[PDB]
């Protein structure tokens, strides 16, 4: 362990649905500081190599926001588990029905956003719907003011298990590169719980190791974000918990 013990496992079905090549929607309805807007987005997922391509595109005009900072709000279902950590995989052994993901994602010296979202199956897409909201900005911050850098660094979650809730929870500290030379901080307190009543798998600790890559796509004409990315879970003894 090390923020939580985990209470057994003993639910594997989800796990069978991600050995393939899975299509991915995703769907954010967001308000920051009164601005409104809405953002699509659809890929690929291939958990076997915990690899997803995703783009997406605001709908409703210009982004409000920094396309970085919603990158972490925009399916860790589609992380690598390795199979002596296959017992500690919370996000598939919720599957079809899937889960409630939650966070408060705190920008340093600036506003903050607060997301609710439900991650499942729809057909055989994996959808991520999202409802957003923003406060307390500075109109001249970073974030609305568009200062960070369209890229995005390497970064590990922590994973706990939340007994008390039949799901899991995760902090950890994003690094956005401000174009001033510095780095724009946001905080995100996260926290996961069932859609359903089956059972699910409580995990030992453990965290993501996550790599991101962005890029845009010269023909589009929308404001758009490409994302490549690699997760895989890690940080388990072989045969154990902790």
């Amino acid at each position: 362990t090390g923020s939580r013990h985990h209470h057994h496992h003993h639910s594997r079905k989800g796990e069978e649905l991600f050995t393939g090549v899975v299509p991915i929607l995703v769907e954010l309805d967001g308000d920051v500081n009164g601005h409104k807007f809405s953002v699509s987005g659809e890929g690929e997922g291939d958990a076997t190599y915990g690899k997803l391509t995703l783009k997406f595109i605001c709908t409703t005009g210009k982004l409000p926001v920094p396309w970085p900072t919603l990158v972490t709000t925009f399916v860790q279902c589609f992380s690598r588990y390795p199979d002596h950590m296959k017992r500690h995989d919370f996000f598939k052994s919720a599957m079809p029905e899937g889960y409630v993901q939650e966070r408060t994602i705190s920008f340093k010296d600036d506003g903050n956003y607060k997301t609710r979202a439900e991650v499942k199956f729809e057909g055989d897409t994996l959808v991520n719907r999202i409802e957003l909201k923003g406060i307390d900005f500075k109109e001249d911050g970073n974030i609305l003011g568009h200062k960070l850098e369209y890229n995005y660094n390497s970064h590990n979650v922590y994973i706990t298990a939340d007994k008390q809730k039949n799901g899991i929870k995760a902090n950890f500290k994003i690094r956005h590169n401000i174009e001033d030379g510095s780095v724009q901080l946001a905080d995100h307190y996260q926290q996961n719980t069932p859609i359903g009543d089956g059972p699910v798998l409580l995990p030992d600790n453990h965290y993501l190791s996550t790599q991101s890559a962005l890029s845009k796509d010269p023909n589009e004409k929308r404001d758009h974000m490409v994302l490549l990315e690699f997760v895989t879970a890690a940080g388990l003894v072989p045969r154990g918990t902790g």
